[PDB]
């Protein structure tokens, strides 16, 4: 079963989870785990994602009817990529994430990941982190480009500039560049 050698597959994937912490996507497939590496694809629900699917590991099980045609979606952005690294000169934001007690106030949903925008400054929302006995919230830079390109040629100006005590996330009318998953899904049942 130590077969993880195993070539990449480009095509889509059901079954699909995103990891709280990375954020990218994963899928169980011949009892290989594959990590969504390339463009990755993703429909509006999640169910379905494309891309470069690499061998990460064995796979681990804990963690609908397919046409023949292309099903529109979105080019997912990892907003963890680092093509925008912080704490350099490009982006002067500072590179350490944070742990909040509590989610921040004012945040907004992109492509189902948290983001916070201080000024200018984004921050993502990387999971729960039990430290001492309690649950704290991180929230670490955003080091995507396209991120920062989305936010800057002003596509969540509807989401990203509220101020006052709102604490559930608004959501994006935005959901990213429109692509397509080809079909049916290479590990369709």
């Amino acid at each position: 079963v130590e077969s993880l050698a195993k070539s990449h597959i480009e095509g889509s994937f059901t079954n699909v989870w995103k990891d709280d912490k990375t954020l990218d996507w994963y899928a169980n497939y011949e009892g290989i785990l594959w990590k969504a590496t390339g463009v990755v694809v993703i429909t509006g629900d999640e169910t379905q994602v494309y891309a470069i699917w690499v061998p990460v590991g064995l796979a681990i099980p804990e963690n609908p009817e397919y046409g023949d045609t292309p099903i529109p979606g979105y080019i997912y952005i990892n907003p963890l990529d680092g093509t925008y690294p912080p704490g350099t000169e490009q982006n002067p934001a500072n590179p350490n994430p944070s742990l909040e007690e509590s989610h921040p106030l004012n945040t907004f949903m992109f492509q189902g990941n948290r983001f916070r925008n201080v000024n200018g400054v984004l921050t993502v929302y990387t999971g729960t982190v039990t430290v001492n006995g309690k649950t704290y919230y991180q929230y670490t830079p955003v080091s995507s480009k396209a991120m920062y390109d989305a936010y800057w040629n002003g596509k969540f100006r509807d989401v990203a500039f509220h101020s006052g005590f709102n604490e559930d996330p608004l959501v994006a009318e935005y959901q990213g560049q429109l692509s397509y998953l080809p079909q049916p899904p290479v590990n369709a049942p």
